[PDB]
């Protein structure tokens, strides 16, 4: 399948080269997987979601996305227009208040929840989950993350904004996770990417186009957006049959494209997420 003047992510997670607008995928696009986006909660009745999305978990008074960031992200891996996986079950988990701010312990709470709650939910082709947050490092936090990927879902972390080495970072700095950096439309590192011999990948995220709060659109960048892009390829791999939750993240840096990056420090991977998809 063929989306034409898709956003330019999505079109780079499909090409071999910078510069193009179409998103080639195949069209099983993610169906019968699902990705829980840990976030601030998503607007699941936005036109974008088609039913697909909803709220399971909330940790403050409303379920409701009152920042918009989480609903962002929860286009970008399964939004019909904006979306990686267009046919992805979603489920949103609200561990951040409308302020985009959360404590550790509540993380921690709701990445476990996702590890029990999978078994409540029919994803036969795998669960993926997707963690644009962090702060600075805690073992606590690694651990969690470490036990949700242990359960059996594939979990993308971004790698957070500081223009840093991850290492510092949780859950970025979580060896066992997929920790996801961002690049720009002209294929450098977005200025502001963490680095470091903890990431895994790199996914667009300066600049990307997804669904918002109020049944609305907008451009954004961050980290956080690199990271559904890696969540939503792996939701819609694993529908492939192409790998599991337990390998995805190998299978994406196995395929990705190498060495196309700017400006990448020496000892972080130069990969960029490709879904390999030849019409
Ligand atoms: C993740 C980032 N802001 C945070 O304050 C960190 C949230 C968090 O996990 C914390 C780590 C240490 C104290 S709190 C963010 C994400 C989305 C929207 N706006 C901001």
């Amino acid at each position: 399948a063929a989306q034409t003047n898709a956003p330019w992510g999505l079109a780079r997670i499909s090409s071999t080269s910078p510069g193009t607008s179409t998103y080639y995928y195949d069209e099983s696009a993610g169906q019968g997987s699902c990705v829980y986006v840990i976030d601030t909660g998503i607007e699941a009745s936005h036109p974008e979601f088609e039913g697909r999305a909803q709220m399971v978990k909330t940790y403050y008074y409303s379920s409701r996305d009152g920042n918009g960031h989480g609903t962002h992200c929860a286009g970008t891996v399964g939004s019909r227009t904006y979306g990686v996986a267009k046919k992805t079950q979603l489920f949103g988990v609200k561990v951040l208040d409308d302020n985009g701010s959360g404590q550790y312990s509540t993380i921690i709470a709701g990445m476990d929840f996702v590890a029990s709650d999978k078994n409540n939910r029919n994803c036969p082709k795998g669960v993926v989950a997707s963690l644009s947050l962090g702060g600075g490092y805690s073992s606590s936090v690694n651990s969690a993350a470490a036990r949700l990927q242990s359960s059996g879902v594939m979990v993308a972390v971004a790698a957070g904004n500081n223009n840093a080495d991850a290492r510092n970072y949780s859950p970025a700095s979580e060896p066992s996770v997929c920790t996801v950096g961002a690049s720009d439309r002209y294929d450098r590192r977005s200025s502001f990417s963490n680095y470091g011999s903890v990431l895994d990948i790199f996914g667009p995220g300066t600049d990307i186009l997804s669904t918002w709060i109020g049944g609305s659109t907008r451009s954004i960048s961050g980290t956080s957006m690199a990271t559904p892009h890696v969540a939503g390829l792996a939701a819609y791999l694993m529908t492939l049959g192409k790998t599991t939750a337990a390998s995805a993240c190998r299978y994406i840096a196995d395929t990705a494209n190498k060495g196309d990056l700017s400006n990448i420090p020496f000892g972080t991977v130069n990969l960029l997420a490709y879904n390999n998809y030849q019409a």
